């Protein structure tokens, strides 16, 4: 019953913090929290490659795509591990979260501990935006806040 | 060949980027960087158990010692897989960091990803301070900044 948490920051406003919880070593994980300071609306909510924020959130990488796939959504099949879908605020810029998720992990192949999770400024394409960078990035847009993803008690 | 790395922030002026790398599973780990805005001198420089920024520096909890053994130095035989010793801070409060270690590691059993590095406020007395605080925590003081350990590119 591993447990992880992370703490969402960047040079804007947007900042949360979020919680994830697996019971069981091929079970699910369940990630909950709240992101505050966004824009009402849908906004990409995804597992980069890095758990490095030298520079910004720009640092954390490519989406978590541990066998290498086009870019889709958290329901989809061809999917990148990472990308868990969108996070909806409120019209006070704020979002509740609440998945639950069973490609992540919180250890084996698909372990997202010492990455980087990212909430971005548009809504994720889920890979029909019918363009490039939909297949390649959802069209999130830009990274508004993130932080490393650890081991939490 | 793994690579890891950690953004220092606190809540005063402390910080700085510290990298790590394993280049064979078994061997030592490397580890290097500067942490800027320290009091010149000594500082204490560990692991802790928990990459959970939460509640700032304190909740990354206690030293990261799977094996309990009693506070020691980064050189001594027992010490804690977590007490990488001190990082010196030059008259500008400027410290440059290099150092070897061999005890933690960047995966197996000491794998310290996901986990939070913290530089202290007082000097690390490598539990040969005299006392019953030595050997539990070198007598390291207040923790100045920290940051989770995220896998790097």
């Amino acid at each position: 019953a591993t447990k992880a948490v992370c703490v969402l920051k960047g040079d804007g406003p947007v900042q949360g913090i979020i919680n994830f919880e697996q019971k069981e070593s091929n079970g699910p994980v369940k990630v909950w929290g709240s992101i505050k300071g966004l824009t009402e609306g849908l906004h990409g909510f995804r597992v980069h490659e890095f758990g490095d924020n030298t520079a910004g959130c720009t640092s954390a990488g490519p989406h978590f795509n541990p066998l290498s796939r086009k870019h889709g959504g958290p329901k989809d099949e061809e999917r990148h591990v990472g990308d868990l879908g969108n996070v909806t605020a409120d019209k006070d810029g704020v979002a509740d979260v609440s998945i639950e998720d069973s490609v992540i992990s919180l250890s084996g192949d698909h372990c997202i501990i010492g990455r980087t999770l990212v909430v971005h400024e548009k809504a994720d394409d889920l890979g029909k935006g019918g363009n490039e960078e939909s297949t390649k990035t959802g069209n999130a847009g830009s990274r508004l806040a993130c932080g490393v993803i650890g081991i939490a008690q």
